[PDB]
């Protein structure tokens, strides 16, 4: 059976499915869940995911619902003996580590920052709060791309797919200016072909962020 | 060599790893970070985990910052044909899938609550809205367990481990009486030998919370 991704491409870790996807060319069958409708409560998607979160991963008999399993499961799955995922136990550890940052601190944040945005309406929000919450990953992140090429190590992995949409997320509102290798790394991201998989969620988003906070982005901000 | 476990055994993500230590008699060397001192934004230790987070396990070159890593990792070198860390893909996924939810939703939630204790002050918690919070997650962990006795299936494996010490510290503040398999499993956990390594750590945040906090778990 082939794997059913239901998926609302405006979320950062769906972008970061969906590049996987893109980069392995893997034949997925889509299904939009409309987060801005709440499609995410109707009931036969709760008794699916009772997180009520996207992505969620239908293969067989295999129900995943959190991206991060999302991409180790389809690299197995699809990138047998590949680098994305890598066959060293320690490189692969390292990888596991990132995806975990991306899960604990860098998702988490942002979406704190994005969700005061909607509660509360983007004049309300204490954005100096989440500014410094969100510099201080930026420079975790610069912290780990000042000791290797990728975030995981030379060569891309899952973990640059999960943290590049969230980065590039983050960054509609906070400049890298101050974050040298953190820019360079995200522009060579998006040389790459799939980060096509990322554009066009990314803009959806911020039209949908920019008419629910009712505001706008900072348009230098974004690289 | 011997990895290297920093440490703090308030920490619910600490306390997963300890019990697997126990569970799997790993012989470790423990260093003591005291977070109610900050010594987790020690310039050594935050140049060795920036995120200044425990657990932070040292093995060897290999730094690992996450106790959902740290757990994966011990299991794959020290027990390799366990059933902790499934073999088959499927059930890997599935044990991998909820230590992911750990990451993503209880432990995001119950972190949301704790932080909100310290900030602002016991008194000046919207307990309603975090009791809301955290009773979705004993909501969805009733229904993980509607066909297993544990977590991810019919044995005991990391999510467990994991899940474990942080539903002990929701549960501080917030009982299982409504959740009969919860507190089935709740009470199964508790009768592991390895549960022992949960006990020291809850009771000490207990104590370091009711302090700071100015209140009293029921
Ligand atoms: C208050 O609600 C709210 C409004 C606007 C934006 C957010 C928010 C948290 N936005 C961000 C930018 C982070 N994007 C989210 S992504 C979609 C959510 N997915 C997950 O949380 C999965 C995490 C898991 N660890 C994984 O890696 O897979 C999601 O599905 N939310 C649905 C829900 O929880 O009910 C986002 C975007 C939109 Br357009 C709408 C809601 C979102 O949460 C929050
Ligand atoms: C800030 O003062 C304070 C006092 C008491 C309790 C808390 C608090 C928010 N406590 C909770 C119960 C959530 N426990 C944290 S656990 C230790 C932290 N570790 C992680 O967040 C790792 C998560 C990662 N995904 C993983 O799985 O490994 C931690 O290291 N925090 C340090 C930091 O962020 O600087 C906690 C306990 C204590 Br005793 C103190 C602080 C905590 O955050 C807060």
């Amino acid at each position: 059976p082939k794997p059913i991704l239901y998926y609302d491409e405006r979320s950062p870790p769906v972008r970061s499915c969906l590049m996987l996807i893109k980069l392995l060319d893997i034949d997925v069958e889509l299904r939009f869940v409309n987060l801005f409708k709440g499609e995410q409560f109707q009931k036969d998607f709760l008794a699916l995911n009772p997180q009520h979160s996207v992505p969620t991963l239908v293969h067989g008999d295999l129900v995943l619902t959190d991206s991060h399993a999302i991409l180790i499961h389809l690299a197995e799955k699809f990138d047998e003996g590949g680098s994305l995922w890598p066959q060293e136990h320690a490189e692969r550890m390292k990888v596991l580590n990132l995806l975990l940052f991306e899960c604990s601190f860098l998702f988490r944040r942002d979406s704190d920052f994005m969700s005061a945005i909607v509660r509360q309406g983007f004049a309300n929000v204490d954005v100096a709060h989440h500014e410094r919450k969100l510099t201080e990953a930026y420079i975790i992140m610069e912290r780990y791309l000042e000791n290797s090429d990728f975030m995981a190590g030379p060569q891309l992995t899952l973990a640059d797919l999960s943290i590049v949409t969230t980065l590039s997320t983050v960054n509609l509102m906070f400049p890298l200016s101050q974050f040298p290798r953190l820019r360079r790394w995200f522009t060579a991201m998006q040389q790459l072909d799939a980060y096509e998989a990322n554009c066009s969620g990314l803009e959806k988003l911020r039209q949908t962020m920019e008419s629910v906070g009712s505001f706008q982005f900072p348009s230098s901000s974004a690289v």
